[PDB]
């Protein structure tokens, strides 16, 4: 005698025959799931006069807590359920409208761009219509509903109100990125890219995700801003973060210009209040906004290891300490050179400098380790410079105790930065990186927020699914795709900062990384931590950024080489292939299998249309679409929970059945060293950097605690194979 | 063993308490009831073997200043010569001062001074203003003045702590670059008067024109009023304008009532908006980025209008019972109220909260049309579709009142008496917030860019009349003329980092005059704060004060033209502030207009002022010790006020008016000095920073009760007052 309360707001008995229908439905093809265990799990929590709604929800919920490894396919039971749900919200109906139909409505609620109306005919979104499949939205995990519903699907963010479905997402993502195609070739293009993205052979970053057929356009994921040492520039600085973070985007900010705390100003008129300060306006401009409406805005900041300020730097995310010397809501990256590591080798002291102080010792730092050496040396014999002396050794080891603590603490090795750069130094500096240490760009501090001669540095991201090649030559045609829709997208977006446009223009600097690279070594029965995917790892990105360079090299026939071309190294007829670190040789024997010489001449004829193509991001959230093993991380394990705003969500690996025993678990490595090498030889290719982790399990370490030498050791290993930057340093509980 | 000194130079030579005394009776001469002994006593015990010269003279500069009391009043003299002997020497390495000419090309050569005295006197008339120039007023100065003077005042380096100048060359360049734009034929006459003026403490300065005026970086507007939009280009427009302004000198009032409240739909749901509070932070940040000029810390108040969605959220951010993601502490706020809202609390009914994007023409008509305020705001109360929250109105005002008690730090602004009664028509420019002490009233507009041309930011230059040191109220006149010049010139004369705020300051030049030494002045009269006897002497003072200033920016306005914006404002429709004060006033005083208003009226009618407003009353707790007054309007702590450390300050004349003065908490409550200020406000063009004060004490259980806090804060509005700073409540 129950009743459930219809859409309508009527009520009619339940029925729990219809329950059952809808489980029918979304357990089609699966192996070991239980209808009855869902429906067990879900009948005991109705209640008289509930509604349609949290029944459909209840259902989801229960179906998604028997994610396990005894069956593992209740996370297509518990998506395709959640999918089911989803086209009811968008809809109405089980059934998506004509695509036509869909964006003239869209449009007219202003939840669609109108270029969409305009850039395309009726006959066209007819025709594009025919390149769908629904049916498509059945091959997604529990997990990517979730980034989809939550995240990526255009919504309304305060009512709630979903507006479309994940096929009209990934056919106007293709749309909109190629709508300035000529037509003679355009929908080609809006096909292949749709295949390719809705297949999950390229994965797509979360502001292109959600972003591209928006009124608001701006889909890179990365921006850099270089903070110099006047108030112009500290309010430029700040006025860019508020503009870039509330348009989708992660920040990352060079601050170590900015003089140190007690240094005189307008030749003696004010008492410089310190960097601090500065930092908690940097930290504010970032809290000020969400990402888009997504979700929260995050910054790094950069500083030298060599700043007067250092120790007070290195403590900010302590929490035992007053708020008056505690900055904790942004991540920092030491910048530290060979030098640096040389005084800490030879158990010297280090000299601590204000940048105001010390005329050239900042540009030599990133441009020139011997210039820097001349003048750092120079200085440090200086009795009229101000300056502090510190062990070496006692610096280091605040730095590794403050980064083991919060994991937070970054390292950019600023030498291997631009030794090993697709740009000239002495032009174009890299001196910062990004919010998770992958991007590395050249910038220009700003005087103004609308200063026409500053420098932000813009990237955009994609990456391809190593677990869903047969082979390496699809790399070459999954390029030219990949290069083409975000180099169209250059054009096709807004820039709400004239800096930024300027680097975006200048440059075009795409970062296209991998996913599923763990599944990839998996199915190779390779491990991460013997060595024995030194060479396949080597063979691997060795096509990868060949393709990715012999892509931007056609385009640049096409349309033209990007304006400054010339301040890079390849224009130089310098490839990644002659300025790695030897030390490689020395874990790798895999030869080139590509013609870079070949390669080489045509880059130094035409030039490339990018001036950077590739960067390994941690692809955290957008891997999850396709069920990926994220970025180049192994997995925690073989059934994964990780965080969502709906609550606790269940991941299993790609192909658990097959592979349960051929994969290696995060907490299942001896140490970081086969990470550290395999991150090296990929490093060996990469244009720019690669978000690169430490872990360590407290319980392999005598007392449970981990010795301050073995983190220096994995430090010094880092340096040594050339990683450019290290991200995250994991401790287990 | 014989003990030695360590001399300047780095050479020793043998103790000679000779020298030391001899210094001690030249900083003696002419005072009454001091010990040498008693000084060189408590010095003598704390040298020590080699003890530097300069310790020793910072020593007896310390001994002398222990020594300040009741009793011996003139050891405040003593310590302060004392203090300017040793300045002497730290700034010129002897006694005497270089000739003036002398000192302003090396300084200018060391890039102290700005390179325009160089350029617009000559060597002869550097000399000529030179005989101007009286050295020995340097011992004329309180302790706390010199305190001031060594601390914030002079011209030093801010990193090494080296003194460049003394205090007379300190008003004669102050004097000297504020009329060097002036004619040749009557500018070193205006030198010589202004000079006088200031030196012999008749008219007080500002800290950022005492500390600012004569260096290369030219800021000496104490106030900045800056109007935040609901957009982020307005809110990075606003956060830029504050970090350039803090750091060059000036305190900040931020009006960011306009942005949306907490979960407000942006781009049509694109986004949810995060709240006001951690674009407060960012704000807040931005203030305490910079130091002031290197003189002091960043302060700044931020306003909002009490019928905002977020208001009860608002009210609680400087509570320090909560965590950090909900607080920000480290600024004051002022709470928006008009009769409105008093009505519903009188009434015991309901005040309705709203988003200020959700309800159309509210906002604005909240300072400029009371009547159509509250057409809109009955309108919006019933409309269902509109997102809105009741709350008890006796709760609300309670909460305030709550917040105000434990910090202190709450204010209060009636945005209807700061637009029925001001200089600025309502619906042409009005007035829609205040500043950081709560003196300042200005019209603003809201920036698109930190350059936008089309913003309006208010700056307010400032200045005071010593009570103290008048025989006779139309001794005003002159003063009035000299201070109002002074204060329009610098306008010209000084720099502006934002575009918006030179637009407003060119166009409005508007000046803020108050006063200090009050309370010594009511006690020359035998007049007391709290039982009213001294309503009409305010009355007839403060109608001087106004007619004095009006009249002097009317003359100026003949001779230089009137502000470009002056049709903005009620002066030129020949409107007055005695027109448009609150009636209540009438029943608290009887005093008659004694100057001829209406003979002004036509005349600014006419002519109309150089100035837009003239008049505002200010705390000027740093300024007013140079003079050693009573500070601006506040009755002293006590006779001997505590205020490097801490510093000993006496009442003016404490001899003769120990009787006279009635001390802070020797008063009944606020009603005697509430109806001061209302009898003050009638003539004042801005407002005034009137403080509250309560010993708990003096009530039950040692709790002020609420509605206690209410009746004040009624009685207050009832008499027209325009803002409410301070709440002091005693130890
Ligand atoms: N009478 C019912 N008794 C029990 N479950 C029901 C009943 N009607 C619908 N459901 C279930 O509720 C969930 C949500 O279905 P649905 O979104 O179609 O709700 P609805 O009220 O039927 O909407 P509409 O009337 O627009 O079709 C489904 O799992 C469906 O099986
Ligand atoms: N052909 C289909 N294949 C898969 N799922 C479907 C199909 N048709 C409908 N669904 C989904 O199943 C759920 C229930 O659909 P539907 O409203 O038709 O049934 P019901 O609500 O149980 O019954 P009714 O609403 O007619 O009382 C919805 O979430 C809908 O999107
Ligand atoms: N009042 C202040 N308080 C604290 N820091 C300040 C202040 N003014 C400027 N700074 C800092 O001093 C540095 C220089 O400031 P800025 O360049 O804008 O002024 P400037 O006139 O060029 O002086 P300088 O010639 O010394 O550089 C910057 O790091 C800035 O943040
Ligand atoms: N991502 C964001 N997160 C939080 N607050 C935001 C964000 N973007 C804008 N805001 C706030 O929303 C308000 C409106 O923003 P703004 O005017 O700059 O953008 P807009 O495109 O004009 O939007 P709208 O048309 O809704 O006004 C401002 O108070 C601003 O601070
Ligand atoms: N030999 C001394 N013994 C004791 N007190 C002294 C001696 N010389 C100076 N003083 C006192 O020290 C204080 C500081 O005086 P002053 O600045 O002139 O020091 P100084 O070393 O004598 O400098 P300079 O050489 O420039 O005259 C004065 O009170 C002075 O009387
Ligand atoms: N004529 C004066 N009237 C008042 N104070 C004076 C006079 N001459 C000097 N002083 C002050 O007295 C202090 C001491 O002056 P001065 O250096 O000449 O004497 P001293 O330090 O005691 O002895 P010495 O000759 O060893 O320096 C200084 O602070 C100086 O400014
Ligand atoms: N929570 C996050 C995650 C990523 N990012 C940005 O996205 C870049 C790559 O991160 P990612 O590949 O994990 O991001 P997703 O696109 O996978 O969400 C970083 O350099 C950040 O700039 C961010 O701003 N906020
Ligand atoms: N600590 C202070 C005090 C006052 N002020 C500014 O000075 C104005 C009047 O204060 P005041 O007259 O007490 O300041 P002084 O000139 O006496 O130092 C206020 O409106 C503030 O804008 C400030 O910026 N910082
Ligand atoms: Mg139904
Ligand atoms: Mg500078
Ligand atoms: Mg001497
Ligand atoms: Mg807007």
């Amino acid at each position: 005698n129950l009743l459930v309360t219809k859409r309508d707001g009527s009520t009619e008995r339940i029925n729990l025959d219809k329950i059952h229908r809808v489980l029918d439905a979304a357990a089609e093809g699966l192996h070991n799931v239980s209808i009855s265990q869902v429906e067990l799990r879900s009948h005991i929590q109705f209640y008289d006069g509930i509604k349609t709604s949290d029944i459909h929800e209840t259902i989801i919920k229960a179906a998604a807590d028997l994610i396990s490894r005894d069956a593992p396919d209740y996370q297509y039971l518990a998506a395709r359920l959640a999918i089911f749900h989803l086209r009811k919200k968008a809809y109405g109906q089980f059934e998506p409208p004509a695509l036509y139909d869909h964006v003239v409505k869209m449009v007219e609620m202003g939840k669609y761009d109108n270029h969409l109306l305009e850039d395309y005919t009726e006959e066209e979104f007819k025709q594009m219509d025919t390149f769908i499949d629904h049916d498509r939205d059945m091959t997604f995990s529990y997990a990517a509903v979730k980034q989809l519903e939550g995240k990526y699907l255009v919504q309304n963010r305060v009512t709630g109100e979903i507006y479309e479905s994940a096929q009209f997402l990934y056919i106007l993502v293709a749309a909109c990125l190629f709508s300035n195609y000529p037509r003679e070739t355009r929908l080609q293009y809006v096909k292949r890219f749709y295949d390719a993205v809705s297949t999950f052979k390229i994965s797509l970053p979360t502001p292109i995700m959600s972003g591209v057929r928006t009124p608001t356009r701006q889909f890179s994921s990365c921006v850099l801003i270089e903070c110099g040492d006047s108030l112009d520039s500290i309010n430029a600085t700040s006025s860019a973060i508020v503009k870039y973070v509330s348009q989708r985007a992660g920040i990352g900010i060079n601050a170590g210009r900015i003089r140190a705390l007690g240094s005189p100003i307008r030749g003696g008129e004010a008492f410089h209040t310190g960097c601090i300060p500065f930092y908690k306006h940097f930290q504010t401009a970032v809290k000020s906004c969400s990402q888009g409406g997504v979700r929260g805005g995050a910054a790094t900041l950069f500083y030298p290891m060599w700043h007067l300020e250092v120790e007070s730097l290195l403590v900010l995310k302590n929490n035992r300490g007053v708020e008056g010397n505690r900055v904790r809501h942004m991540d920092y990256g030491v910048q530290i050179n060979k030098l640096m590591y040389t005084r800490l080798l030879k158990g010297e002291d280090i000299t601590l400098f204000s940048p105001s102080d010390v005329p050239g010792l900042y540009d030599a730092f990133f441009a020139d380790q011997e210039e820097f050496e001349r003048l750092y040396t120079k200085y440090e014999k200086d009795d009229s410079i101000r300056k502090q002396r510190v062990k070496a050794v006692e610096l280091f080891s605040l730095m590794m105790q403050e980064r083991a603590s919060t994991g937070r603490i970054y390292i950019q090795n600023v030498d291997h930065c631009n030794t090993h750069s697709p740009f000239d130094p002495a032009i174009a500096p890299v001196r910062q990186s990004n919010l998770c240490l992958e991007i590395a760009l050249p910038t220009k501090p700003l005087n103004d927020v609308n200063d026409e001669n500053g420098e932000i540095a813009l990237c955009t991201l994609s990456a391809f699914n190593l677990g869903a090649i047969n082979n390496l030559d699809e790399l070459e045609e999954l390029a030219i795709l990949a290069v083409r829709a975000l180099d169209a997208l250059l054009d096709y977006q807004d820039y709400p900062i004239p800096a930024a446009k300027r680097g975006a223009m200048g440059r075009r600097t795409l970062g296209i990384g991998v996913i599923n690279f763990a599944y990839y070594l998996a199915k190779h029965g390779k491990r991460y931590s013997d060595g024995s995917a030194n060479n396949l790892t080597h063979k691997t990105f060795e096509a990868i950024q060949y393709y990715l360079l012999k892509a931007s090299n056609e385009l640049a026939k096409e349309q033209g080489a990007c304006p400054w071309f010339n301040e890079t190294t390849y224009a130089k007829g310098i490839l990644p292939i002659d300025t790695y670190k030897k030390d490689l040789d020395t874990i790798a024997n895999e030869p080139l299998h590509y013609d870079w010489e070949a390669l080489r001449e045509s880059i130094k004829t035409h030039g490339l249309r990018n001036s950077t193509l590739s960067a390994l991001m941690p692809s955290e959230t957008s891997s999850q679409i396709s069920n990926a093993t994220n970025g180049i991380e192994p997995p925690r394990g073989y059934v994964s929970i990780k965080a969502s705003k709906d609550g606790i969500l269940r991941q299993v690996v790609p192909d658990y059945e097959h592979l349960h025993d051929a994969y290696e678990l995060l907490w299942e490595m001896p140490g970081n060293d086969g990470y550290l090498q395999l991150v090296g030889i990929m490093q060996k290719f990469i244009d720019q950097s690669i978000s690169a982790n430490t872990n360590y399990d407290p319980s392999r370490f005598p007392s449970g605690k981990v010795p301050m030498q073995q983190l220096l050791k994995d430090l010094l290993t880092a340096y040594k194979f050339g990683v450019k930057t290290l991200y995250y340093q994991n401790t287990r509980d």
